[PDB]
């Protein structure tokens, strides 16, 4: 289970432009999970981050397919090159990358930036 408004699905690439303005301008704490549908392995991160959201209940997490249609300029707008990749944000600015399927790290730094 989590709260449902700290784990967004976003749809559109305006929608995508608003998350990120969240994240810099409004130096909201905020995670993007850059994924695909065509990606098995990527699946593995979703239920931790679920797990982690009642943890850290001030982050806001968005999950980017980046196969929907528009979101796949995000990928230029945060310099994405891998799936899964999670990019971690606080205080307006970009903290933390993860490369890869790597949940050990996902655990460690959600602890490290948002405890």
């Amino acid at each position: 289970s989590h709260m449902r408004s700290s784990f967004v699905v976003l749809k559109s690439e305006a929608e995508f432009n608003s998350a990120l303005s969240k994240a810099r301008d409004g130096s909201l704490p905020s995670v993007f999970y850059f994924t695909a549908a065509w990606c098995g392995p990527c699946r593995l991160i979703s239920p931790v981050i679920l797990e982690l959201s009642n943890k850290y209940p001030d982050v806001t997490t968005y999950k980017v397919d980046i196969d929907e249609g528009g979101l796949s300029n995000a990928i230029g707008k945060l310099n994405v090159s891998a799936v899964p990749t999670l990019q971690f944000f606080k205080g307006g600015v970009k903290k933390a990358e993860i490369v890869g399927v790597d949940v050990v790290r996902l655990k460690s730094v959600m602890e490290q930036l948002y405890k």
